[PDB]
């Protein structure tokens, strides 16, 4: 007996294109989207070059477009010195992301007035996302009270993290977060097998505390999110390894083998991979679509996940138990055991949908 | 003509007793801020051993009470084990104390929620200070939202960090600062002169724009204070330079000579010297103090003053006009013309003074 999900939505999916297409382009992540059970994916703005202005956020609209299999919305990323300059554009976006650690000099802001002015201009009906670790989470959301609006939290890895939003959610504060789920299944522990290479991701992964303080506070996590972050093996493993790990293909089997262990429920999963990111972000729903998986299928993750230009995992040799078989989007079969049946530029962009624009007050 | 100052009071001073006294201990501490016209000090607690719990506290009065020749209060300093422990001798301390950034193991916070529990577990009425840099002003800033509490930041040092604090102010937060004085009189453009070693600090001199910016917002500054912070040159010319500059000889020439160039007015200085240290620590007047001095006379700096252990100064070379000539405390000449005229002990703990105590409700 399959079980019959919705359409599961990722709102932190990096895809590489334009630029970086050796590693994933949108053709190769949206494959990979469906066959983790996702029909919908929220892309970073990280490119090169990075979706900073109009110019670069119309070539994106367009190569996803042509080359998405699956829908999707385009972030912007808040740079030193667009402030001010989005407005036309902000609510074509799927909100707008900030840097606010690591990055490169593109979208670096040299100080916390820079993320002051972005929370004052950008429209205050859309969303915007953070990249905020540690001391940072807490800088965040002091802008954020500053300006009276909500902020969202990118993949929270710590149980430092954690606790803060959870205080600051006891005092009424407009925050949401996320979590990866290398964060829920990776830890410090697993640094010897991985090598200091492919181990390298931003946030690092935790102590086994952090992963326990993770699932101990899963009331407080609002989404899951993969952070798909595609690089090459030969990145990873060379001189100057970039952080991050693909992980389209392999949250959704994680995350179910957990379900199957009692450790959340389907409706906790749920939740989390499609309410509340259509919340959050005011995505909208996808007609005729859904995601049958099978529960009872055991399996162990191999070295690299079929689809993916990353062509490695972190998860090798990880024991799951839950498969997808089958996605129907829109109406039309999208992926049926490891073969998806969708071209590319069969995903939309749903912001141009009438019912993807977010809703707001007449001026 | 002499101009009479009420007595001056420096609310971050390092005296180095217990274990750095080669560097500096409480009698050439306080020597030195005589003769910079200051008849109180409060001390941080980064001595060694630090001054984290009840018995460093006993050890440390008893020091100060031998050594002392002008008023003092002494800090408590937070750690990663002493939240929830310093409640009975919390009120016999200046303030509580925490090191946000670098700083050595022992007052090391690993974590934000380190900072909630000590914003939570300290008497509410009593002064809690930080050493808080560019985002951390941010994020111990939410910190104190959080608690309902305020907070005084440390030695203010760039743009970025006054202009979130002024941000806050105009929200109504209960937050006041402190700038020193190489923050105000040397920048980025000094460093050459000064080399990388004898120019370590923390915060880092900034540039001519964090300066001017400083300037600037002179009514965003509550308080002024040196961060004396001595260290022998054999230590800042070495292998491993400490940062930190010894700044109470030169702190009130330096000020009065920009009073004498319509910089600021005295009234500003003296809120920033006298008035607002009183009421944001809770510190009490002393009886028959006053500081006599000489505005007309012109000086340049040497290469190190008279009384700090430390021996050396970056302000070597400037130019200043304004002159301490005689210090009165408690109706004893303490200071005359580069001679202390008060023996090591005479200085009291101002906490220990009946309108020295910080008012509170009963329990
Ligand atoms: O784009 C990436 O690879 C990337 N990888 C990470 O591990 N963290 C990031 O914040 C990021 F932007
Ligand atoms: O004690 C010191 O020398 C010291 N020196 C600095 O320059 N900054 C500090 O925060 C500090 F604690
Ligand atoms: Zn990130
Ligand atoms: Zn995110
Ligand atoms: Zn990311
Ligand atoms: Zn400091
Ligand atoms: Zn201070
Ligand atoms: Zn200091």
């Amino acid at each position: 007996k399959l079980v019959r999900l919705p359409g599961l939505i990722d709102v932190h999916v990096h895809l590489r294109e334009p630029g970086g297409t050796h590693k994933e382009d949108f053709a190769s992540g949206t494959a990979a989207a469906l066959a983790g059970g996702i029909t919908m994916v929220c892309a970073m703005p990280n490119t090169r070059p990075p979706i900073i202005d109009a110019p670069a956020l119309a070539l994106a609209q367009k190569l996803a477009e042509a080359g998405a299999r699956c829908d999707f919305a385009l972030f912007l990323g808040a740079s030193s010195e667009n402030a001010g300059t989005l407005g036309t554009v902000a609510g074509s976006a799927a909100g707008l992301k900030l840097y606010l650690n690591e990055t490169f000099s593109e979208l670096r802001l040299d100080s916390v007035v820079q993320w002051m002015e972005h929370f004052e201009t950008w429209p205050s009906h859309l969303p915007i996302v953070a990249h905020a670790e540690q001391q940072t989470v807490a800088a965040v959301l002091m802008v954020a009270q500053l300006t009276q609006r909500s902020v969202h939290i990118c993949h929270v890895a710590r149980k430092e993290e954690i606790l803060l939003i959870k205080a600051a959610k006891a005092r009424g504060l407009p925050v949401t977060c996320e979590v990866a789920p290398h964060h829920l299944f990776l830890s410090h522990d697993d640094l010897e097998r991985l090598g200091p290479g492919k181990g390298e991701v931003r946030p690092e992964l935790g102590s086994r505390q952090d992963v326990e303080a993770l699932w101990e506070n899963m009331a407080v996590i609002d989404c899951f999110a993969s952070d798909h972050a595609p690089h090459t093996l030969e990145e990873k493993c060379g001189s100057r390894p970039p952080p991050g790990f693909p992980g389209l293909e392999t949250m959704l089997p994680l995350l179910l083998t957990a379900v199957s262990e009692g450790r959340l429920s389907l409706d906790d999963l749920l939740q989390r991979l499609h309410h509340n990111p259509r919340r959050i972000f005011h995505l909208p729903p996808q007609e005729d679509t859904y995601v049958e998986v099978d529960l009872e299928h055991e399996w162990t993750i191999p070295s690299h996940m079929p689809f993916s230009k990353a062509h490695w995992t972190p998860f090798e040799g990880q024991k799951v138990k839950g498969t997808v078989r089958r996605v129907v989007l829109r109406g039309e079969v999208a992926y049926i055991d490891g073969q998806v049946l969708v071209p590319p530029g069969y995903g939309q962009d749903v912001r141009k949908w009438p019912q993807g624009a977010v809703p707001q007050l007449p001026p």
